[PDB]
């Protein structure tokens, strides 16, 4: 574990000495959306129907909104807090560069995020821009979502499928999805009536996984690696896109193919951590 112990505090609880823990290097190294930097420093985010707020003072994290119940049953799955990062690094550094990464980004941890809110946000992300994803986002969860109240101001969590299926193409398209209003339609559908199961799908190795996920309308190989390493723990995945490609045909010296094979080249080249070495070396490039 990267922790050793947590005190309960009146709203908040307080995660004593973590190790390979950084707020920055969490929240913004591209794989989640819904979290954001505060003015003050901390940092304020919705998960698993929670308005939760995070703030790192010296060597402990202090996680407000949550008591000791919430943080065994939720949040210290959330940050992966049970997984060793220092053994991950360490073996990374076997890479020049990924030695150089991880020094940099030492305290990246790879979230245990909800495969339904997951699975529709990087639909949503597919040549997208983080402001348009988080607004679509945004705009999804105050039409269905539940609302929540944090210090006096309103958040809403990400609909469950149930209301989400109500959504006609056109609900989505004005939510600002674009020409993935019937990527989201479609998937939600899917999932509504059973078609798919995610569940199912993070129960099959990783693989096996990927070609799963790789059966939902906008869901490429791009996407279903983004879907299987934030929400299902599939840690030998590698998305590849335009930039991936450039960066490792620069830095590892890649030939000019398809994305396709740029992800086979990767995970050879990094082999079952690819997961974690693409966000330490993608976060330090």
């Amino acid at each position: 574990m990267d922790f050793d112990m947590i005190e309960e505090k009146k709203d908040s609880v307080i995660v004593r000495n973590v190790e390979n823990f950084e707020l920055k290097d969490i929240f913004d190294c591209g794989q989640c959306f819904r979290w954001h930097r505060q003015e003050n420093g901390n940092y304020i985010g919705i998960a698993f129907e929670k308005v939760v707020e995070v703030q790192k003072i010296g060597e402990d994290v202090v996680i407000y909104n949550i008591n000791e119940e919430e943080f065994k049953n939720v949040w210290s799955e959330y940050f992966d807090l049970y997984r060793d990062y220092g053994e991950i690094k360490k073996e990374l550094s076997r890479d020049p560069l990924l030695k150089k990464s991880v020094d940099f980004g030492e305290g990246i941890r790879i979230l245990r995020q909800d495969p339904f809110e997951i699975l529709l946000s990087f639909i949503i992300s597919a040549n997208n821009r983080i402001p348009m994803i988080k607004k679509c986002i945004n705009n999804i969860s105050e039409k269905a979502g539940k609302k929540l109240e944090y210090k006096g101001k309103i958040y809403y969590a990400f609909p469950t499928v149930d209301k989400l299926h109500e959504f006609t193409e056109k609900d989505f398209e004005e939510c600002t999805a674009g020409f993935r209003a019937k990527y989201l339609k479609d998937t939600v559908d899917r999932i509504y009536n059973g078609e798919l199961n995610l569940e199912y799908i993070k129960s099959l190795n990783d693989n096996e996984c990927h070609e799963e996920l790789k059966k939902f309308m906008g869901v490429g190989p791009k996407v279903a690696d983004c879907i299987m390493l934030f929400s299902m723990q599939k840690y030998s995945a590698f998305p590849v896109d335009t930039w991936v490609k450039k960066a490792m045909m620069s830095l590892y010296v890649a030939p000019d193919v398809s994305l396709k094979k740029i992800r086979d080249f990767g995970r050879e080249k990094f082999g079952s951590l690819s997961g974690f070495a693409q966000q330490y070396l993608f976060y330090y490039a």
